[PDB]
């Protein structure tokens, strides 16, 4: 109640399904604002925006980028977490992994969601572990050039995990800008191709047509997805309050199943 709620506060987020998509085109109807968007995080954000007495608008990153650090970005990071660094948007509504270098830099809730790095393979091909992929030679891998996955490997203290990351830093040809054309990748290299994707990614892609793909392996880390914020915003209590509210009344678990459970499917 000691916070403006005339203001229309300014979401930023990334398409990224089932976390958010498009509704469907259809014809001769123009979906415009917030009605543009379905998935996990507008539901999240239409809860989120109701606990706290709050209009909203999304307005998609205009880099499409996650966040990372960046020597040419102004504030020192792309994407998402560079938007709340410089004041461009009020929140982050995304499924955007909490990290300790980006806890530097912007505030997260707690987590609304569980995960962790997992392996995507076309089916068939010849690998259980990541393990494997570091013992043979025909199946290359990959990751999100730069994000949250990115940085684990470029940082673990692991040996395996610094060997993965030596292959993918030597060939970063092999990663991708964008989850959609790894996938595809998975999809259309034969056997030949497996991608480093967050667990409910993975698990959203291989439970729907066309059922070619499977995940690998158990989970590398174990991690968190947070609404985040700019320091110092005067929603942070309440949105992370807002958060474990939706926790405790079993929304979060709600929506969860509707965009994964409800939409399988294979
Ligand atoms: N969720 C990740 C993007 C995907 C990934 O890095 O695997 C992030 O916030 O950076």
């Amino acid at each position: 109640g000691s916070y403006d709620r005339n203001h229309t506060y300014i979401v930023s987020s990334l398409l990224e399904e089932p976390y958010l998509s498009l509704k469907q085109y259809t014809y001769g109807e123009s979906l415009v604002g917030n009605d543009r968007f379905e998935g996990y995080c507008k539901d999240l954000a239409d809860m989120l925006a109701a606990q706290l007495g709050i209009k909203y608008e999304i307005r998609l990153v205009q880099d499409g980028n996650y966040g990372a650090e960046n020597q040419y970005a102004p504030g020192g990071w792309d994407g998402m977490v560079g938007e709340l660094i410089r004041k461009e948007a009020d929140i982050a509504i995304s499924a955007m992994t909490i990290t300790a270098e980006r806890e530097r830099v912007i505030d997260f809730s707690k987590p609304f969601m569980t995960l962790g790095i997992s392996i995507m393979i076309k089916k068939g091909t010849p690998i259980k572990t990541p393990e494997d992929l570091t013992m043979q030679t025909d199946v290359n891998y990959g990751t999100l050039l730069y994000g949250s996955t990115w940085e684990f490997f470029r940082r673990s203290q692991i040996g395996l995990h610094n060997k993965m990351w030596e292959y993918m830093n030597a060939n970063q040809h092999h990663s991708v800008h964008t989850y959609d054309e790894g996938i595809r990748r998975v999809r259309q290299s034969k056997g030949k191709y497996a991608l480093l994707v967050e667990s409910p990614k993975n698990e959203y892609v291989n439970a729907r047509p066309p059922c070619d793909t499977m995940k690998v392996g158990r989970n590398i880390d174990t991690k968190g997805f947070g609404v985040a914020t700019p320091i110092g915003s005067p929603l942070r209590k309440r949105l992370n309050e807002a958060v474990l509210t939706l926790k405790e009344n079993g929304e979060l678990l709600r929506i969860r199943n509707k965009w994964w459970f409800d939409k399988t499917e294979c």
